[PDB]
């Protein structure tokens, strides 16, 4: 049936990272409880709202197939509700600052004396060990710490952050595979473990690429895919020319091809008033015949100066301007299309606006329109894994302790103690 | 202990998508068989190379935990083998061209007969039942499909390309989850499943809050908190002011803080000559008091323009030109010292040559020394995620077909049999 079907987890999370691991778990078949501040919630629930008084897109996209209980856990009475709690759990998920879990009583020591098969999961800034272990982090702070920042961009302009979340969903994911794999650990030793991912970690294991060229470059001198391998094409913002004479870390490639294939992003037909009328080719090296007969250059053939990776360095920018004049007056779709019959990788700029209404990803599940009777119905990103005997039911976020009687009830507490809870602001 | 030990992966992956998750999986104690094209063998291992004939580091960073073999596919005898070794498979996992392994004869159909326990685990560009579900992809093309490019860059610049490899290593984490929720589905039923993840899909999920975003903008027309909607900051390429009349798709934002947490990326002493010295600077609304002492502005804190973020969405590039002349005699780690005091989430760009020798990341095992004896050691990332009960050992990346005979022979071949399979040109 569903992969996680039965799997009670504690979710402790707030903001992105940690809420991205646990969404994605009830979307699996989880069974998620929340917890959190007894009056505002997790913090997302009020950031860039749409409607006010109403939970924002942030929250409802990233705390769907969750339930929510208020509680105040700096109370006496909120440490024994959590034991009870912990102890019914199959995984308890945290990504508070470094330190905060600890501070509250429950440390990895006293959480395996109530629940000796539970499995602790966290999400850091940077792992245990590390001399920048009890900093606060957020997304774009941690893609400066794992290498991505510095080498996404142009040699000419700054350090960019990426518009994917890769320091917080990205490690949230990551968290996810921890937990999966601590699961599978204890149907061996019937024994719970720990696992956290730092931010700094989940973002270099995506940038894995650039550590491969960080070595070739000290190892050669010479990153010949790089645009500033051309002579004279790179340049920085006074004019000096920008060659691997003077480069001892891996810079910043504009639109060059990372592990992929070389390539570069290409204006279509309406650039100059539509940002996303661009498409990305590849120039790989195994296609050059073709390229040269879709941009009739039959010429370049057989010219050694044109038809081999090391020929082409020299002159791969020049190459791509000229690609760039013959889609002057097509849009994205038919240069994708034109490509498409060389078997060329090639594809469009997708917009934000064009993915949303999209009929295809529509119907794989990937952008899911949720049912939400009490805030209007909503999109999200469902799934990206496709399962041959399984789907997901993607379900609405809870309303701020929307549920918070209803799990005490689960705990077998009688009514008399529910009031009491509520009394004493607890709950 | 080790989560995956004795999972037996019978790996076809070439590449980074594919090969990531299988190297990951093997990090994790999995038993990795990877069969490769003779003479050739992965197209890795001829890119890039750093010294003539030698396995590049395209190869040996992808490609560690993990025995080889070569196999002619296109040959009756070695589809025999496949079948075999299918048979004594927990999970095969492939990431070729659309149809490629069916066409071989190997349909998850067929598959499911040879083996009802076996997970088929597969990457592609595009989802089942996607209109560009029969197109070729690499890394860069991915990001373009699922949104990243379109809100990544500057606002009168191109679409532009995050330097992760959010197309290729994260789709390959992606399918790890895929894989590891079908193994648990797999405890319940007794049965293997197809799992599958679209490069596109995997882009998607970690441009979630983008697709927030574009909800937000169609329901309101703004997005406050971008640098668009800032008074007269923002032009386009002609001397033109920028603003939310006429963007109906998320735009790109620069260096803005991608969520509810405003930030900049400053410029710290030595920017003309050192392209990574920069800090990111996070404003969140609840250290507001904490930012006003470390930027000596006491004035601040009582100003309602100045105390909440409603107040600041006029101003932002204001503050943040102010912040960083403070910073313009102090290195990236001084300034990041500068805070740190106050619980700023501030830090550094960190470069690739700093991330490559950092102490840190080497003592917690993300860093990790390889030792390889037949081409030189070499550095590579470890596992992001940590665990209390476990720790990997990263292996050296094997030789074309190193381990063809001892892999030939687990199978319960002959000495006789093994020499007429070099013979007849399969193996
Ligand atoms: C997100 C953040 C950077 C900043 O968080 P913050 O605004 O400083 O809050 P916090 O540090 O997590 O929590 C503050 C405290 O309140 C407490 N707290 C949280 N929820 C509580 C509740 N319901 N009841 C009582 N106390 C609670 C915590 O115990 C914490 O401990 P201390 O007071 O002893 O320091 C931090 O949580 C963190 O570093 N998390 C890890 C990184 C991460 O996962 N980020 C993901 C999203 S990034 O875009
Ligand atoms: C990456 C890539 C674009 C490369 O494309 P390609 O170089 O043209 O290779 P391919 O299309 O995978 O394989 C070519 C053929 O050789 C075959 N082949 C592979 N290994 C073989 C072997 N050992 N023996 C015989 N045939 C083999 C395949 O069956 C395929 O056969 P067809 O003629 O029936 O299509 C393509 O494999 C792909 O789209 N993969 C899926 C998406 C992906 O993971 N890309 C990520 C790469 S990371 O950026």
């Amino acid at each position: 049936t569903k992969p996680l079907d039965g799997i009670n987890v504690l979710d402790f999370t707030h903001v992105q990272a940690g809420p991205a691991c646990t969404q994605m778990m009830g979307f699996l078949g989880a069974n998620v409880i929340k917890i959190e501040r007894r009056g505002s919630g997790d913090m997302t629930r009020g950031w860039l709202q749409d409607k006010p008084n109403v939970d924002s897109l942030y929250f409802t996209m990233f705390n769907c197939n969750k339930r929510s209980i208020e509680l105040d856990m700096k109370t006496p009475e909120g440490k024994e509700l959590l034991e009870q709690m912990i102890k019914k759990a199959d995984v308890m998920v945290e990504n508070f600052g470094p330190g905060a879990l600890d501070r509250m009583g429950f440390t990895w020591e006293y959480i395996q004396e109530l629940n000796p098969r539970v499995i602790l999961a966290s999400v850091k800034g940077y792992a245990e060990g590390h001399a920048n272990e009890h900093l606060k982090v957020y997304e774009n702070v941690a893609q400066c710490s794992g290498g991505a920042a510095a080498t996404t961009g142009f040699w000419d302009g700054p350090p960019t952050v990426s518009g994917a979340a890769l320091g917080s969903s990205n490690s949230g994911m990551h968290l996810m595979i921890g937990i999966l794999a601590a699961l599978e650990i204890r149907h061996k030793t019937g024994r719970g473990q720990k696992v956290a991912v730092a931010m700094q970690d989940a973002v270099l294991n995506l940038v894995r690429i650039k550590l491969r060229d960080q070595q070739r470059l000290e190892r050669t001198g010479i990153l010949a895919e790089y645009p500033q391998a051309q002579p004279n094409f790179a340049f920085d913002r006074d004019g000096n020319p920008l060659s691997f004479d003077n480069i001892t870390s891996v810079p910043r490639g504009g639109n060059a091809g990372g592990g992929g294939q070389p390539g570069w992003m290409l204006k279509c037909k309406g650039w100059e008033t539509d940002a996303d009328s661009y498409v990305y080719f590849t120039i790989a090296a195994n296609m050059w015949p073709q390229i040269c007969d879709m941009i009739d250059k039959p010429e370049w053939k057989d010219d050694p100066a044109y038809n081999t990776f090391e020929g082409r360095v020299d002159k791969l920018m020049d190459i791509f301007s000229f690609i760039e004049t013959k889609f002057a007056d097509k849009d994205k779709f038919e240069v994708t299309e034109w490509a498409a019959q060389y078997g060329i990788p090639c594809g469009p700029v997708m917009s934000m606006k064009e993915l949303a209404h999209d009929p295809s990803l529509q119907k794989v599940g990937t952008v899911v329109e949720v049912v939400d009777e009490i805030r209007g119905n909503h999109l999200t990103v469902g799934a990206p894994f496709k399962f041959s005997g399984f789907q997901p039911e993607i379900t609405r976020a809870p309303l701020l302790g929307e549920h918070t009687d209803e799990v005490l009830k689960e705990l077998g507490l009688d009514d008399a103690k529910i009031k009491e809870l509520h009394a004493k602001q607890v709950v």
